[PDB]
């Protein structure tokens, strides 16, 4: 015949700076990276019709946001490499909104100020790693079949801002404040064996808090890692956990027997993560729809500024948006902030406190000069794929903010043939919150984070509407505005690596702290080098440990069975002095490790003060002995 479509799925290393730089997210100058817990990923799917194709490519990535600064770069490197095959109509990035990466990967002040500004390692691992997913996915095109499924999830989020919520006269179904819906895309290969996997659920990636210092993708980084590493069976899966109106909602209470929900953050990572997969295998295991028909997409940079607003999304007049403002540890330091002005000195303009309504203005950040400290021109995005429709949405949506748009886009594109429509916020740049009108009023932390005023919301929905609109009716979108390109002109106050030294008497990989001679499963293995700053290499597609099996005895070739990326490992970095530092990696033995004997190896690398040289650097243990049985 035979099959409708090609997919390829691929996934790549973006992990960024493991040590001593804020990170992204709780907005705190004093959460620095200490090391890593698990790494973060870019898992690309490309999407090809038959028929056609016409192709698409979603990349879903463990960070906080996808930053303009991110897509630009990461758009312009396809244009150059893979010239007419790829660009901003067929691209769409989007973000779990884990808060436990590195930051400083905007190009926007606002979004870099708790980390001391731009951070050029981390943005160009993120830029290359994107690049590199879409890479490895386009060579693995195959033939297969798509099916979409949903489902209701109810015991894995909560609301955090019910007062406002709860002041939306159109709720039903969303009762408890919850949007529950998860939503599927299976991929399914010529044998049809699941392949990989797209779930859209909304909940805050938020289960490691502000104290925890260790690189992770949260919740929804367990979940893929499940899926992947624990669940199939088949190589290589690729399994996604993607956001869609998130803003208001959190990770529910962890009150599983024998836990306070307070008392473990990796417990709680672990917990709500296996809540979200173990829906998404449920519903992947219904294929409930098969996916048909074809591919199509529609794109544009919208310019927010002074943007009218047609009667039949606001109140019942015309409106127009409002440059950006947020409403009601610098300190102190922040030496950024000082370079940006800092905070004051308002009133601010008397039209600005006027369209803002119920907001309390605390800072004015679109009329910051040279450069508004957040965006202007922001992307909106649609994929139809058969019956289906992604909308890809640059910003954190609350759920009736969300759950107004898909309804106006569905009653729009009814006609087109399409049946779902997904809702992919944290997509293709970061603006914020976007609340209701009715929920702006409340002015609760996402109102007040809704930057252009109480008709953010009617914006986009008015956006999105004329572009589903556009699609049904064949028929271009309005030409993009040109997105501002503030690459030349980014500040930084967070110092680099100075140099490394090896502890006094010591050298670069010597073991500090040597495993005792047997464990038992369930214990953990602690271990310790003599280290170099993990700023100097990320180490991308590589490792700064590996558990290492050498057999039962003997003397067996050796057979890496843990890496840094996995949840059974951590890996922390700390200053030592002047310009020392120690590696402590520690292993969790997990059930059905086989007995016998293992070690653990250390890789690094360091930095000389006078040639300013950066070498590899690397030690291992002595080994030791799992007890056990089979
Ligand atoms: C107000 C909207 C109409 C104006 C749009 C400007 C037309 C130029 C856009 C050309 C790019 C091609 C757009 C996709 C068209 C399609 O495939 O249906
Ligand atoms: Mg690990
Ligand atoms: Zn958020």
């Amino acid at each position: 015949d035979d099959l409708p479509y090609r997919f390829g799925l691929g996934k790549a290393d973006i992990t960024g700076e493991a040590a001593e730089v804020g990170m992204m997210g709780y907005s705190s100058l004093e959460q620095k990276t200490a090391g890593i817990h698990m790494r973060q990923w870019a898992r690309a799917f490309v999407i090809e019709e038959a028929a056609s194709g016409r192709r698409l490519v979603y990349v879903n990535t463990d960070l906080g946001m996808i930053f303009q600064a991110v897509h630009l770069k990461v758009l312009a490197r396809l244009k150059a490499k893979y010239p007419g095959v790829y660009d901003e109509n067929n691209v769409m990035l989007a973000a779990t909104h884990t808060h436990s990466g590195p930051g400083g990967f905007s190009h926007y002040a606002m979004y870099n100020l708790s980390v001391l500004g731009f951070q050029e390692k981390t943005f160009n691992a993120i830029v290359d790693g994107i690049v590199r997913s879409i890479e490895r996915a386009q060579a693995r095109l195959q033939p297969g079949r798509l099916f979409y499924g949903s489902g209701e999830l109810r015991n894995a989020s909560r609301n955090r801002s019910l007062l406002s919520h709860l002041k939306n006269p159109d709720i039903a179904g969303y009762e408890d404040g919850i949007d529950p819906q998860m939503s599927v895309l299976s991929f399914v290969d010529a044998n049809g064996e699941l392949a990989g996997a797209i779930s859209w659920f909304p909940v805050h990636s938020t289960s490691m808090t502000n104290a925890n210092h260790l690189i992770s993708p949260d919740n929804k980084g367990y979940a893929s890692y499940h899926w992947e590493h624990d669940v199939s069976r088949k190589s290589g899966f690729v399994a996604a956990f993607a956001q869609t109106n998130a803003g208001n909602l959190s990770p529910n209470l962890n009150l599983k027997p024998g836990s306070g929900p307070f008392d473990n953050e990796f417990d709680n990572t672990r917990e709500i993560g296996l809540r979200q997969f173990a829906k998404a295998y449920e519903i992947a295991g219904q294929a409930q729809e098969e996916v048909l028909g074809e591919l199509d997409s529609r794109f544009r940079f919208v310019d927010f500024t002074r943007l009218p607003i047609r009667p039949e999304f606001t109140d019942g007049q015309p409106r127009q948006l409002c440059t950006a403002a947020i409403g009601t540890l610098e300190e102190g330091n922040n030496p950024f902030l000082s370079a940006l002005g800092g905070l004051l000195t308002g009133v601010p303009p008397q039209e600005l406190v006027q369209c803002q309504a119920e907001k309390t203005i605390l800072a004015d950040t679109g009329n910051k000069k040279p450069y508004p400290w957040t965006p202007t021109v922001l992307p909106i995005q649609m994929f139809r794929i058969g019956q289906l429709e992604l909308l890809g949405a640059p910003a954190e949506f609350t759920v009736m903010a969300g759950v107004r748009i898909r309804r106006a886009v569905q009653a729009a594109s009814e006609a087109a043939g399409i049946r779902h429509v997904v809702f992919n916020g944290y997509a293709n740049a970061y603006a914020s919150y976007v609340t209701t009108r009715e929920e702006y009023a409340a002015q609760e932390y996402e109102g007040g984070s809704t930057l252009y005023g109480p008709w953010t919301q009617a914006a986009y929905q008015q956006l999105f509407v004329d572009m589903a609109v556009a699609l049904r009716e064949r028929l271009p979108v309005e030409t993009s505005a040109i997105a501002p390109d503030l690459s030349c002109c980014q500040m930084n106050f967070q110092t680099g690596v100075v140099a490394d030294d090896p502890y006094i008497g010591k050298s670069f990989g010597d073991v500090l702290q040597q495993p005792r001679e047997s464990y038992r499963i369930g214990d953990k293995v602690t271990v310790a080098f003599v280290t170099g700053h993990p700023k100097n290499d990320l180490r991308t597609e590589k490792t700064f440990l590996e558990v290492v099996n050498i057999g039962k005895d003997g003397k067996q070739t050796p057979v890496t069975v843990a890496t840094d990326n996995d949840w059974d490992t951590q890996y922390r970095w700390e200053r030592v002095g002047i310009s020392a530092s120690k590696a402590t990696i520690s292993w969790s033995i997990p059930p059905g490790t086989e007995p016998g004997h293992y070690y653990i190896r250390h890789y690094g690398n360091a930095k000389n003060f006078w040639t300013q040289k950066i070498s590899e650097i690397g030690g291992s243990t002595r080994s030791f002995e799992v007890l056990g049985t089979t």
